[PDB]
């Protein structure tokens, strides 16, 4: 039998040409675009003759040694300058690695351009344009990883939104604004997801398993054990391998799930009605997040002292994984209102524990309401959501997210200037989107929304290496992340402690140079980490600071670019440092 064909045998088509392409494009993403679409026209072609007959001349090849070897061909000759030195190889498994798997990460490389004003509206003789070239762009750019089917589901919700409204409004507004929106969320799914990878293997595979069965029981929490472990079972094989390098099963098998999930609808998680009444594509992101669990749970299931008040320490726990794995998922049932990485910690101050007192020398007291003493691990969230959601409330949405900031660049002031500033205001934005939330449904949001960035400021950051603690917590767990970072005063280490750098401050009217504040503040915002990687740290002082740096526009007109260039540098090098 064959893979070519199978594979053209139910994603259909379009779906085929439609992988393939981001395939091949968050592949090697730097060289253009028909390079690659010949490539597609190509492996499209050949799926149809293994369709008419497995049997044919090389149908027999192993799915990517097709790619593998029609690939580094003439893409990749006329792709010849130095950084993917060359990884064709003896022909190998070791290929997809070394080279054709090494996806530049964040920041690769070319991207300032786009789209703009008012001509990509361009449904007219060409989707190859937008449509089509939302994939060389909103999966070349930054997004090597992007999880495949959620891009073809992201695919009509470009195409769909062109295919209405070119029309009444010249493109202009019943257009655009589903092109704000779309965006973020564009990064949002990019970034909740290099995670999903990021624990399954630049960490162990094992972990993602404890990550859903905490997760899929958190929503649906009368799912027995049984069918947990037959959707977080099924969960990594689609997920690792949109990670591993090959999507195309991936999008196959989310339906290759999806139905089966869904022709089973009621011994699984009631609300899942919706989204079964919709057309392949957005089940699987309905069900994929936006999945408004049914909470409470199945039961009244009472109380877990099954885990607890019993003599089974070893006896019932004889099966390592899924003794956890029933902790979990019935600890994970009935709360709702604590995130899955915190109750992960949970689950392994029972592992550990009980591990640490199966052994030795009894009685039962040591694991005797570990319940009383988890409590400290179980705090410090509902805690820190005070001075997540204070600081924030009634004191500053856009303003005030630089503290995180100030906090970050101070605590850990060696990761890059923009590698802050995208975290800075990212992880800055759980005060607006959770905040005003609140209740249980803010925890399990923000701990998870800030242990995402956290994992963006990672995976960004290990290209230059920088702060060795950034180093320690990124490395030493995944599920510890959000109170490491936190538990981590100022790093006096400092020194380098750059005097005087005016490769600073570009002015140039950058008052209406740019525009939206999230263009101009950015800016006046940037201003921030620089005013202080001179001077670590400072009481009142660096205030005086970003008004000294707020003229920054109003001297900013009548013959400018000179206007506030000499005198800023005077008057805000002047007011640096040692002194003011």
């Amino acid at each position: 039998k064959s893979e070519v064909a199978h594979r053209f045998k139910d994603l259909g088509e379009e779906n085929f040409k439609a992988l393939v392409l981001i395939a091949f494009a968050q592949y090697l993403q730097q060289c253009p675009f028909e390079d690659h679409v010949k490539l597609v026209n190509e492996v499209t072609e050949f799926a149809k003759t293994c369709v008419a007959d497995e049997s044919a001349e090389n149908c027999d090849k192993s799915l990517h040694t097709l790619f593998g070897d029609k690939l580094c061909t003439v893409a990749t000759l006329r792709e010849t300058y130095g950084e993917m030195a060359d990884c064709c190889a003896k022909q190998e498994p070791e290929r997809n690695e070394c080279f054709l798997q090494h996806k530049d990460d964040n920041p690769n490389l070319p991207r300032l351009v786009r789209p703009e004003v008012d001509v990509m509206c361009t449904a007219f003789h060409d989707n190859e344009e937008t449509f089509l070239k939302k994939y060389l762009y909103e999966i070349a750019r930054r997004h090597p990883y992007f999880y495949a089917p959620e891009l073809l589901f992201f695919a009509k919700r470009y195409k769909a939104a062109f295919t209405e409204c070119c029309q009444a409004a010249d493109k202009a507004a019943c257009l655009l604004p589903k092109l704000d929106e779309l965006r973020d969320e564009g990064k949002a799914s990019s970034a909740k997801q290099r995670l999903k990878c990021a624990s399954l293997q630049k960490f162990g595979e094992r972990a993602f398993k404890a990550w859903a069965v905490a997760r899929l029981s958190q929503r649906f929490p009368k799912a027995e054990f049984a069918e947990v472990s037959k959707l977080v079972t099924d969960l990594t094989k689609v997920h690792t391998e949109c990670c591993h390098g090959d999507l195309l099963e991936c999008a196959d098998d989310r339906a290759d799930l999806a139905k089966y999930i869904c022709e089973n609808q009621d011994s699984i998680s009631s609300k899942l009605k919706e989204c079964c009444e919709k057309p392949l594509l957005e089940k699987s992101h309905c069900i994929a997040e936006v999945e408004n669990d049914e909470m409470p749970a199945d039961l009244p299931s009472l109380a877990a002292d099954f885990v607890e008040s019993k003599d089974v320490c070893k006896n019932y726990a004889e099966a390592k994984d899924v003794f956890l794995g029933m902790f979990l998922y019935e600890y994970a049932r009935r709360h709702p209102d604590y995130s899955v990485v915190l109750l992960l910690r949970l689950a392994k101050t029972y592992e550990t524990t009980l591990e640490k007192c199966c052994a030795a020398a009894d009685p039962h007291e040591c694991y005797a309401k570990v319940f009383d003493e988890f409590k400290p691990l179980v705090e410090e969230p509902q805690n820190l959501i005070k001075q997540n959601c204070e600081l924030f409330e009634q004191l500053g949405e856009y303003k005030f997210q630089n503290a995180l900031l100030v906090r970050y660049t101070k605590k850990v002031p060696q990761v890059s200037t923009p590698t802050l500033v995208e975290v800075s205001r990212n992880l800055g934005k759980v005060g607006s989107k959770c905040c005003k939330h609140p209740e249980a449904k803010r925890m399990p949001c923000a701990e998870d929304y800030l242990s995402v960035v956290l994992n963006q400021l990672c995976v960004l950051h290990e290209k230059t290496p920088v702060s060795d603690r950034v180093t320690k917590c990124c490395t030493e767990s995944l599920v510890n992340r959000r109170p490491c970072f936190s538990a981590l005063e100022v790093d006096e280490t400092y020194v380098p402690k750059e005097f005087n750098a005016e490769t600073f401050t570009f002015h140039a009217d950058i008052c209406t140079l740019s525009e939206k504040e999230r263009q101009i503040k950015k800016q006046t915002a940037l201003v921030e980490l620089v005013k202080h990687k001179p001077k670590a740290t400072k009481e009142q002082l660096k205030a005086v600071m970003d008004d000294f740096a707020a003229f920054v526009e109003k001297c900013c007109k009548a013959d400018d670019k000179e206007t506030c260039f000499a005198e800023e540098g005077k008057k805000l090098v002047a007011a640096s440092q040692a002194a003011l």
